[PDB]
């Protein structure tokens, strides 16, 4: 079997992307976030705190026939942003792009914060990361790739993100049409549970390529790209005006500046994220400061290959007994 869905930024920022979901019988379409970085598939829902639902699709299991609780099963997870939800599990059947899990875990949200309800557009999260990480208690429950891996054609998923456009999600088939040149291949460590890889180095527009061992998580629910602070200060000290402030949170420069591309590399290959890519618009409305999309790991614990960087490229996300990551220019 084969899947194929498109995923839709949710705001001109391409801040995040969501992709439908179809849950149940009859089916509830929801629109997840599908996070590479964690390995929960959790929904807003019929039993989330009422004043904590503004505008998202609720997934009501008492309306599904296929739904069933998974009896004394909860969960509850924080993710890296200070973000975090939680409650209980039903098992139903999850389509994507065409592609069926049955008995796929469905953790319905009693609780979710803030950024959560504050965001109408992203009725929960579908985890991609490996099932090592997933929160149900006391089983821990499988994510949808890993459930849906047996009877792919290829145990595969693609990610084809687009720039301030709409992109597509691949399970089980490699789309050879969807990306230029070949796509290069680069281990991958799961002892923490992610889609872990070492780029080979980086450089900073026209610059020289530098040559130097990066460790990071391909990871499709972090926005920006987050690397050591020296790689990061080299970068924005070619921008004219470029600093980081701690009121902010991190790198501005002035929105009148041309940003200068990043190119970070996968084995011998290359791939290049364009200026326009870094650009995340002014800090407030109307603000003549600009955020940028390349900031500083130092405070997170481990370097981060979100959309910025994943957006300007076809990647593979090899699930075979030993995983890889595979990357293409597009
Ligand atoms: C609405 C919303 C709220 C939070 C996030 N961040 C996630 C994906 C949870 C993270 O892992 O940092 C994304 C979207």
């Amino acid at each position: 079997s084969t899947g194929s869905a498109t995923t839709t930024p949710i705001d001109s920022l391409d801040d995040a992307y969501i992709t439908p979901v179809q849950i149940g019988t009859p089916a509830q379409t929801l629109n997840l976030d599908f996070d590479t970085g964690s390995s929960d598939l959790w929904v807003f829902s019929s039993e989330t705190t009422a004043s904590e639902v503004d505008g998202q699709t609720i997934y009501t299991p008492s309306k599904s026939t296929t739904a069933k609780l998974l009896s004394g099963a909860t969960w509850s997870i924080s993710y890296g942003d200070g973000s975090s939800s939680s409650g209980d599990v039903y098992t139903d059947t999850v389509s994507v792009g065409g592609l069926t899990v049955t008995g796929q875990a469905v953790e319905s949200a009693k609780k979710v914060s803030s950024s959560f309800t504050e965001d109408s557009t992203i009725d929960g999260l579908l985890g991609l990361a490996f099932s090592t990480l997933n929160t149900v208690s006391p089983t821990q429950q499988k994510t949808f790739f890993d459930n849906a891996k047996a009877s792919l054609d290829s145990p595969v998923f693609t990610a084809d993100l687009g720039y301030h456009a709409p992109g597509t999600y691949n399970f089980g088939f490699i789309d050879t049409t969807a990306y230029t040149g070949s796509i290069t291949y680069t281990a991958v460590s799961t002892k923490q549970g992610f889609w872990e890889w070492t780029s080979t180095g980086y450089a900073v527009g026209s610059g020289t390529f530098k040559s130097t061992s990066i460790d990071g998580i391909a990871d499709t629910g972090t926005t920006l790209l987050y690397l050591p602070a020296t790689v990061v200060s080299a970068y924005w000290a070619q921008v004219s005006g470029a600093k980081s402030s701690s009121s902010v949170g991190g790198y501005v420069f002035p929105c009148s500046a041309t940003l200068p591309s990043f190119t970070f590399g996968v084995g011998s290959a290359r791939i290049v994220i364009p200026g326009d890519y870094i650009d995340f618009g002014p800090i407030s409305t109307g603000s003549s400061s600009c955020f940028g999309g390349i900031q500083s790991s130092a405070g997170i614990g481990i370097n981060i290959f979100g959309d910025v960087a994943l957006k300007a490229a076809f990647v593979v996300f090899n699930g075979a007994t030993t995983p890889t990551l595979g990357f293409a220019s597009k």
